[PDB]
């Protein structure tokens, strides 16, 4: 019931997840605990526990040792039944005991999902650090070749560390950017964002997820823009957008497998979409798309009873994210459907669209794996352009809109060269292999090459010519100067390609002062996850003894990995525009304070258990059309400078 | 150097083929034997050993733990270099020592292939029974799910027997006939036929393979006709033929994996052929096809210098098989290419035709696996129709052609009901899993359901009204009466669909006599292979002690499995025409004797180390057009009767 004991409990529950628990205390609980024995431990007096126990007793739950997809409606419903129980627990012993009990009864994929979102969305989970999913379920992050070497290492009872190479061949130009969507941390960022902001969320679970639909737009806009920056760095053109009536040019072979369920399916190059039995017809996707664009071009969403909901206003983008994803916040799912989530399944199933071949779900049908597929970025550019029609519909900002009166950016510079490189990172495959009973384990690791960069610090010189210190928001973006054809981009053509590097609030005293901000402190990024082995060691050292470790150290798992803050760029160097906008922090943070702690990842992942701290539209001030660059040049609190990034190859 | 010791040596060499040998004697030989140390052990005084050793010493051979395809030109060349050495050994110690030495140096797939064809084509191999390849390399015969359970059984050190189900789902109508092409014995029949009659054979290896090109036509004609009989039994239409300019309707997901190389690739439904980089353009296949048909319709094959080779003669079909397969017997590979073998690769590679995805060869690129793919039978019907244009070009047989004067078939009947069913068969997966060092093995088996039938005996009453006993050939075929639409077939429309059930030579004494022939004695079929475990036990029992076991018991591994002699048919029963032709055995066997032993599989697999014993065209007397059924009805030595086959489901 302390953080050390809770962390250890979670560590134990997630250990060797494909086998019955090996911890005597958890075995005893799974044997003897009755989820219905004392309903006073629940806030709903047992309602959720009754629902799940009835499903269990009627033999209606998915078996153990079976693939699980969050996009599968019934499997999701089953996972959410366990989430609902955990979420109702008043105290930790309820949470732990129900987790231990249902770990041994329910499908492992459902259980892991429910336990993670249960920890994230319950106050009882505060202070717990979830192990990286690439060590809890390594199959979802590790190609089949390396798993086989792990299987071989286990079959032969010999330790080893095995190198993971990217999918494809050098003949496949898309392999040039495999280090983006295949990065294990980028995959954790993506799954964790959706765990923090789930489309199935209903506020009856206990609280509201502030601005979720707009953050849904923004986080995926940033994934798309970041991927395109890697393409530009590797002599590739931007991704095309998907369209339902045109071929998906770039196929994909994941070369990965489920632990149970077989190899992930492949998609050949240059295929037309086919209807997917049990999911949707291609034509249904076109109609859904049309209906969303009808709302955007009408300027209003149509409610279930036909009345209009105005979207010509700052929350319009959020309501659009609600209906596009779609989430349970959608005002009218009967009419607007679920374009984005259904599209994930439509794409994921194109290797077996009629269920003739007994193929498991595609990589697009899991947030753990979706960015590994090149078609992820074609789909999300397509979706991004829907949002962009709405954001482009507003009048361009004026001088008066943008000016922070009395605040001028005199200069922008960086301390330290902008240098990227690849280094090596290891994670454990032990959870992927079968052990027991009464046979000892051996160390089995994967080694991956990952993008990284050297530390740097921004130097932003501002002059506050008001006679008072003022809170300011510093908004930092990296923008392309030229496209892959060497063509110089206008600001209007740059703005939608810019990637967010940082956003922070800082008091600017009167006078001229230099603000320093380290790359490591970015509110866009989070560090590499601590290893499962490290979390066990720290939790065990605390429990066996008694030591209050400041676990309030790790960031969150949602956020672009720190190592991927910068695009790869080129060995010969590339020049980019570093764009800084300094805006009125008093107005931006009204209702959430400026001195308050906002965590390490508020730019795209918000603040755990709090409202979103920045009132401005996501992407401000680049999210509206800029047809006249003179407007931005005339605003003293906006400035961009040219910076150079060099890739250091091996 | 005796059969017991040779069998044990082979057993040891093939044991746990993915790991260094565990037998101390073979380890010593691999360490100390010099293939170039005493050239007097070779018939070529070491020429072949020098070629292979140079390749080995120059690091030019395929690494161990890598996929192998006989259709890969360079990998085949490497395997054949080892075959060439084994084939030159004068005595067994040369054969054994070179096998042991190169087992530890060469790729395991190349080694197994070379060792099998070396045993088959060397007189030193006489009396050896090769273990079934499904136990030597189980990955090539076992779906990935079951291998994973084997991997799990090994990782956990627990014995088990695991059920293999057919690929696909019940929504896939092609799964109705998966028991044909996925039968492990049918796969061994196919690989062994090609090992007995390899397209790479050159007579400089020591002997000629009699009528090989015509047997190539015939064995594949019979595979195609037998598959279509299973389709008819399961309410399916006949397979369509492939065409290079039309879609391949039926895709395929093997759900199988290589031990090294990854999962076998899938082919989606309804794809057009694409050019395959490094293999051929689709257009090249069309041109090759056209050139073959030009020879057929000209009535002659064009030699390299332009002179004509007449094919309007009994050996024409053989020369066509030579140029179509193509084999090294082809008179003009520069012009006629290799339609059939290239088509195997063209089909096999359609999941990755441009090498972008790092996918290993398809199931069509191994004789072990090719019949698992539905497209196998569409390709081979296409090829079969090329041969049929030639065979249809000859004048129909006349009464005088067909009559065996003084020999009448008075009656045809069967002792015993014709009943099919499915039963269970087990084979070991131990060679598929990793062991060692110094850790004990455990029993790991696959259980498959396989077609089978009850024993029956033909009763053929003949009257020999010549005043002398006469040798006769009994030719027995099963022919459809109606197609899948309930339409009654004419004899001309039946004949190409008939399947060979038996062919035997027997002296018919003067008078009226009943000939009895058991289904078990069919010259078309061979029994199930003895298990690797059984072969080890019998060889070990002989070596450790001294006992001359009549190993001259097992048939061969080439031949339709006995269990698959009859089509499945239907639970409600199906009627077929049983066609018996009794022909002049003196003329049919001229040059090969009648009383001589022809083995158990001469109909399609010939006689090991001897000429083909039947002079008639393969398929006689059904291989020419029969436009006038009156001709066959007027021949007393031909008779057909209606028989019923019933399937007994579980
Ligand atoms: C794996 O990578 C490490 C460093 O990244 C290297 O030392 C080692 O040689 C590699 N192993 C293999 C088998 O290539
Ligand atoms: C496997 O098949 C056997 C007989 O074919 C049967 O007894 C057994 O129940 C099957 N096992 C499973 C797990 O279905
Ligand atoms: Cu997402
Ligand atoms: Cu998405
Ligand atoms: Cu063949
Ligand atoms: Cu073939
Ligand atoms: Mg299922
Ligand atoms: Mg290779
Ligand atoms: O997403
Ligand atoms: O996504
Ligand atoms: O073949
Ligand atoms: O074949």
């Amino acid at each position: 019931s302390s953080t050390a004991h809770k962390q250890q409990n979670i560590n134990h529950l997630l250990d060797k997840i494909y086998e019955d628990t090996k911890y005597p205390d958890l075995q005893e609980i799974a044997k003897n605990f009755n989820p219905l024995g004392d309903t006073s431990m629940y806030n709903d007096q047992g309602a959720a526990a009754e629902v799940l126990m009835k499903e269990l007793n009627d033999h209606r739950l998915l078996e153990q040792h079976h693939w699980y997809s969050l996009f599968n409606a019934r499997q999701r419903e089953e996972a959410l039944m366990l989430f609902a129980v955990l979420n109702q627990c008043k105290v930790w012993h309820c949470f732990r005991n129900n987790a231990a009990y249902f770990r041994e009864q329910m499908n492992e994929g459902e259980f892991v999902y429910a336990l993670y979102v249960g920890v994230i969305h319950s106050k009882l989970g505060d202070g717990i650090v979830l192990p990286p999913l690439y060590e809890i379920t390594p199959h979802m992050f590790t190609n089949s070749e390396v798993i086989d070497k792990a299987y071989s290492a286990k079959m032969t009872q010999k330790a080893g560390t095995f190198n993971v190479s990217f999918t494809g061949t050098k003949k496949n130009k898309e392999q040039r950017v495999a280090y983006f969507g295949e990065d294990i941390g980028m995959n954790i960022h993506h799954v964790t964002w959706h765990m923090d902001f789930p489309f199935w969320w209903q506020d009856s679970y206990g609280n509201h997820l502030d601005r979720k639909g707009e953050l849904f737009f923004w986080v995926h806009h940033q994934l798309t823009a970041r991927f395109d920056f890697e393409r530009l760095s590797n002599w590739l053109d931007p991704v095309d957008e998907l369209h339902w009536d045109r071929i998906i040019r770039e196929g994909f072979a994941p070369l990965t497998s489920y632990k149970y369920g077989g190899e992930f399916p492949v998609r050949p190059d240059n295929i037309h979409f086919e209807d997917v039995d049990g999911v949707a017809h291609v034509h249904d996707m076109e109609i859904t798309e049309n209906r969303i664009y009808e709302a955007i071009d009408h300027g209003y969403i149509t409610a279930t009873d036909g009345h209009t909901i105005d979207i010509r206003q700052p929350k319009g983008i959020e309501l659009l994210g609600d209906i596009i994803e779609s989430s349970m916040y959608s005002p009218n799912a009967q009419y607007y459907g679920s374009l984005h989530n259904t599209a994930h399944v439509m794409l994921g199933r194109q290797g077996d669209p009629h269920g003739k071949f007994n193929l498991p779900p595609g990589v697009m049908e899991h947030f753990e794996t979706a960015t590994r597929d090149p078609s992820f970025f074609r789909l999300h550019k397509y979706m991004d352009n829907i949002f962009k029609k709405h954001t482009d519909s507003f009048p361009p900002y004026t001088h008066d809109d943008l000016e922070f009166a009395g605040m001028v950016v005199d200069g922008v510079a960086i301390d330290g060269e902008l240098t990227t490189f690849f280094d090596e990172f290891q994670y454990s495959l032990i959870n992927a292999v079968d052990s027991g009973e009464s046979i000892e384990d051996v160390e089995i690791n994967a080694r991956v090459h990952r993008l990284n960069h050297k530390e740097f610090t921004y130097k932003i010189t501002v002059s506050n010519s008001i006679g008072s210190d003022h809170l300011a928001t510093f908004r930092i973006f990296l923008c392309p100067i030229e496209d892959n054809n060497g063509i110089t981009l206008t600001l209007d053509k740059e703005r939608w390609l810019c990637i967010e590097l940082d956003k922070f609030f800082q008091k600017v005293p009167s006078g001229t002062h230099t603000i320093h901000r380290s790359s490591k402190d970015s509110s866009v990024t989070v560090p590499d996850m601590p290893s499962f082995h490290s979390l066990k060691e720290q939790a065990d050292n605390a429990v066996n003894g008694g030591s209050d470790l400041d676990l309030s150290a790790y960031e969150r798992s949602c956020g672009i990995p720190e190592r991927m803050l910068l695009p790869k760029s080129k060995p010969e160097g590339m020049e980019f525009n570093l764009f800084v906008a300094v805006t009125d922090g008093v107005k931006d943070t009204e209702g959430h304070n400026g001195d308050h702690d906002h965590g390490g990842t508020h730019a795209q992942c918000g603040v755990h258990g709090e409202a979103y701290p920045d009132n401005r539209p996501l992407g401000y001030p680049l999210e509206r059309r800029i047809p006249d660059e003179r407007v931005f040049d005339g605003v003293p609190n906006i400035k961009h400078v040219v910076v150079k990034i060099v890739h250091h190859p091996e």
